[PDB]
């Protein structure tokens, strides 16, 4: 059940602004929420709202997401729920903390000319890339502990906040990030998200490059994946990091590492890079 006293926010205390994403359900927009932090301050927030012409299935989907977000709770590497507009008088709105710097893929592409493996300014290092990977693994380990499956784990869903802090989100087909059991059997598990994490590692260590470059996405691509074909090492990877991708891309879901194993593994690589 939904706790109104804890999550209900007044529509009049919200000032909608610049759009961030657009889907068939509605849109993600940037807004200013006045006194959302049990105070009288102004906070910039991200709002997911339904269009005027909305399906009952669309309303159920946004309500489910609100319930999933209430269930998740707070974690530093997961977008935090601040409120909701569920009461009649306007459209259904889901309010989360805003991430100013956008998605990691777009950010890393803008920093290709600003990369050095290590410092002996506004530059990325190997430590940064391992840190982002580590933070995503931590947030995914938390989602697994709350018995949640992401369904769309990709760099476009990894947002960057202040102090190099990355947060897992969901703006919502994405065959490049999909595990073989998800394509061929439609099985969605936490182990199929491990496969997606491997693709996300490739995105991080290629500095925002698109997975499977120049490869046609169809039936042949799918048959090659099932046959054991894998992506070659990206341009900015370490040998250990590429092996971690290959472990995530194991054909058998049970033979892939868990997010808890990846947290420990990436945590040690961060130490070893120093
Ligand atoms: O991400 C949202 N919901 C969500 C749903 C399911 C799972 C998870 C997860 F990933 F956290 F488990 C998160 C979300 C909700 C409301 C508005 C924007 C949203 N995202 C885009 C955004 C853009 C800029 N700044 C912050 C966020």
């Amino acid at each position: 059940p939904y706790d109104a006293s804890k999550w209900e926010f007044p529509r009049d205390r919200l000032k909608l602004g610049k759009p961030l994403g657009r889907g068939a359900f509605g849109q993600v927009i940037e807004a200013d929420a006045f006194g959302i932090d049990k105070t009288a301050t102004c906070r910039t927030v991200a709002v997911k709202m339904l269009k005027e012409g909305a399906t009952h299935s669309e309303h159920r989907a946004l309500m489910s997401e609100l319930k999933i977000l209430i269930h998740i709770g707070h974690h530093l590497n997961v977008v935090n729920l601040l409120g909701a507009c569920t009461k009649p008088g306007g459209p259904l709105m889901v309010i989360v903390e805003f991430c100013k710097f956008g998605n990691l893929s777009t950010y890393l592409r803008s920093k290709r000319n600003e990369f050095v493996p290590y410092k002996v300014k506004d530059f990325l290092t190997l430590e940064h890339l391992i840190c982002y990977s580590f933070q995503v693994a931590k947030g995914m380990e938390f989602l697994a502990s709350r018995k949640c499956i992401h369904r769309d784990l990709a760099a476009r869903n990894i947002l960057l906040s202040e102090k190099n802090v990355v947060k897992i989100c969901d703006f919502g087909l994405p065959l490049k990030w999909m595990a073989p059991e998800t394509i061929f059997d439609r099985v969605y598990t936490i182990q199929s998200d491990v496969w997606s994490f491997g693709v996300l590692l490739w995105e991080i260590f290629s500095l925002g490059a698109s997975p499977y470059p120049g490869v046609k996405i169809d039936e042949e691509f799918c048959r090659r994946l099932k046959e054991g074909t894998r992506m070659r090492a990206p341009d900015y990877t370490t040998p250990e990091m590429y092996q971690t991708m290959l472990d995530c891309w194991h054909g058998e879901p049970s033979q892939r590492p868990t997010f808890s194993e990846l947290v420990e593994h990436l945590g040690n690589l961060l130490q070893a890079n120093a």
